[PDB]
DNA sequence: GGCCGCTCTAGAACAGGATGTATATATCTGACACGTGCCTGGAGACTAGGGAGTAATCCCCTTGGCGGTTAAAACGCGGGGGACAGC
């Protein structure tokens, strides 16, 4: 992930998009989600690493700060699984 | 076209980290006792001279007695002032 994001984007990773890779949607989360929310999450994880979920959610350039919770559906485990899928798909 | 397997989500359990408190253990602190080494004083030895002790005699002082006189002490009595208790 860091190699590909540097390789194209490094001039500014805020340029990043997942592009032609079309991910499967989130399953009925309490928040609407798209390739855009995925892309912003990926840029977050690039800036702050995996599992930095407080910083990932808090960074306002990602626009996440509303969409992700501390029994509302998506949480750290769901975020982890989503990242696992997204990176597996992009590496595929 | 149908059913089962696989994947994801949800719940439950366990462990670790974080924080505060209590308890046990270690360390310090001090004084005494013993050992060691060195130096000084005491102990031992010997001599000479002075002081103390001993003896005798004489003189002065102290103790005891007598007598008289005078002053002091003791006994007595009354009144006043001070001391004591109270408030």
């Amino acid at each position: 992930l860091k190699n590909l994001i540097n390789s194209n984007y490094k001039d500014d990773p805020l340029k990043f998009s997942l592009g032609n890779n079309t991910p499967k949607p989130v399953q009925n989360w309490s928040s609407n989600w798209t390739k855009e929310e995925d892309e912003k999450l990926l840029i977050g994880v690039f800036k702050y690493g995996y599992g930095s979920w407080t910083q990932i959610r808090d960074d306002p350039f990602l626009g996440i700060t509303d969409k992700i919770f501390l029994k509302k559906v998506p949480g750290a485990i769901h975020l982890g699984r989503r990242v696992d899928y997204l990176l597996s798909f992009l590496r595929g």
